């Protein structure tokens, strides 16, 4: 079972209504209250807006949602309330609906971001572990609440730079974890995937969100990003392997019982593990300690249930200067 023993059984200890998504029923507010002034963004699922709330002059954030399964609408809904107040998590202020479509929309706080592509080659030791242990906040959070993340990276990690202010965005593709449980291995990023999803491994758990940590992780202090650069996601896993090693692969299958895709025969070759050490050279070494590199190891593991928890990560000694700055 999960690591996280504390966090495996939780959905079942609540409230059926908590869980049971299909059937929430929303209230639905209506988005002439707000005043788009510009597009942030787009993607598959939705657009986004800085907006005004023509009430009380506040700005927000509107994301249209595009064509969905209702119940997909539901899910996302469901998860940002039962999140309410968390720490670090992009706070929910509204539902609405388009008063002549009735095109639904969630309503969220406003961050002043620095693009990640900009904002990690200025990054110092303390700024790592400071907006690392931040983001770990948000993931022992959401969690503890029986909720995997499931499209953790550097895009959906809103970062203040000025207000040191940190959220962590874009719930669309989160779920209630429930041991046994077979999950949809097509979420996260390509560079962001577990080895789990790329194996195809259907079990899966809050895990896969501490692999996909590791990943930022690494890219903000050796400055490679993204860390592992995969061409499609076949390719993605021959790129870990190249780094972990295929003879550790392979155990973690056995382990599992996993069988692997056939194609991966003529690409994964042979590969030895890599020290991290190998990582470090002039533009970065003042960013990497042996802390550093010893919570890293802990994270970039094959085996989901030897990597560390969100909790045990915050406990570990790479977090202790941000830790006695947070009680100074
Ligand atoms: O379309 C067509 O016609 C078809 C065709 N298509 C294609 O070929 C391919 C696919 C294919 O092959 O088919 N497609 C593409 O190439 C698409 C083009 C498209 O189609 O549009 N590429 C994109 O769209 C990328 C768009 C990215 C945004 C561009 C940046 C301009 C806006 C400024 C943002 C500035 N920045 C930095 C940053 O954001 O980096 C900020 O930080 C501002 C502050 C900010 O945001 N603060 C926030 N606070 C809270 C937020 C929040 C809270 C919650 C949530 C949530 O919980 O979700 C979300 C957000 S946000 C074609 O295009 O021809
Ligand atoms: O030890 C023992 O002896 C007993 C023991 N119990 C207990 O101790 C306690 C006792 C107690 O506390 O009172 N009870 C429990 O713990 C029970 C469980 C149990 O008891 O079992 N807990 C619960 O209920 C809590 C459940 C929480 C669920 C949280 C919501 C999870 C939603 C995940 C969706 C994942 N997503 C989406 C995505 O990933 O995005 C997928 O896509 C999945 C893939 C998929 O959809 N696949 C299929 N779709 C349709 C199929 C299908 C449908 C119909 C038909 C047909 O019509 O024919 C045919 C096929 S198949 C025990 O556990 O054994
Ligand atoms: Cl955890």
């Amino acid at each position: 079972g999960s690591r996280a023993r504390v966090y495996a059984e939780v959905n079942s200890l609540r409230s059926r209504e908590y869980w049971d998504y299909e059937a929430h029923v929303p209230s639905w507010g209506n988005q002439d209250d707000y005043q788009l002034v510009r597009k942030l963004g787009r993607g598959k699922y939705s657009e986004v807006f800085e907006a005004i709330n023509i009430t009380n002059n506040e700005r927000v954030v509107v994301k249209i949602l595009k064509p969905v399964k209702k119940k997909k609408i539901k899910r996302e809904v469901k998860i940002l309330e039962n999140l309410r107040g968390g720490t670090n998590i992009i706070k929910l202020i509204d539902t609405v609906k388009d008063p002549v479509s009735k095109t639904p929309a969630l309503v969220f706080e406003y961050i002043n971001n620095t693009d990640f592509k900009q904002l990690y080659q200025i990054l110092t030791d303390f700024d790592i572990r400071f907006y690392m242990y931040e983001l770990l906040k948000a993931l022992d959070y959401c969690h503890s609440k029986g909720i995997m993340h499931r499209d953790v990276k550097p895009h959906n990690v809103m970062i203040d730079h000025q207000q040191k202010k940190l959220r962590l965005i874009d719930w669309g593709l989160a779920e209630f974890y429930h041991p046994a449980q077979e999950y949809n291995v097509r979420v996260a990023s390509r560079y962001f995937k577990g080895p789990e999803l790329l194996v195809d491994y259907q079990m899966y758990d809050y895990s896969l969100d501490m692999w996909s940590l590791g990943c930022m992780l690494a890219s903000m202090i050796f400055r490679r990003e993204p860390f592992f650069h995969g061409q499609d996601n076949y390719d993605q896993l021959v790129r870990i392997a190249k780094v972990l090693g295929t003879e550790e692969l392979y155990g973690y299958l056995k382990k599992y019982h996993i069988d692997l895709d056939p194609h991966f025969n003529d690409i994964l070759g042979q590969h030895s593990r890599k020290r991290w050490e190998n990582f470090i050279h002039s533009e970065n070494r003042h960013l990497v300690s042996p802390e550093a590199l010893d919570l890293l190891d802990k994270l970039l593991r094959y085996d989901h249930q030897q990597r560390l928890t969100a909790k045990e990560a915050m406990e570990h000694p790479y977090f202790y200067p941000v830790v006695k700055e947070q009680s100074q």
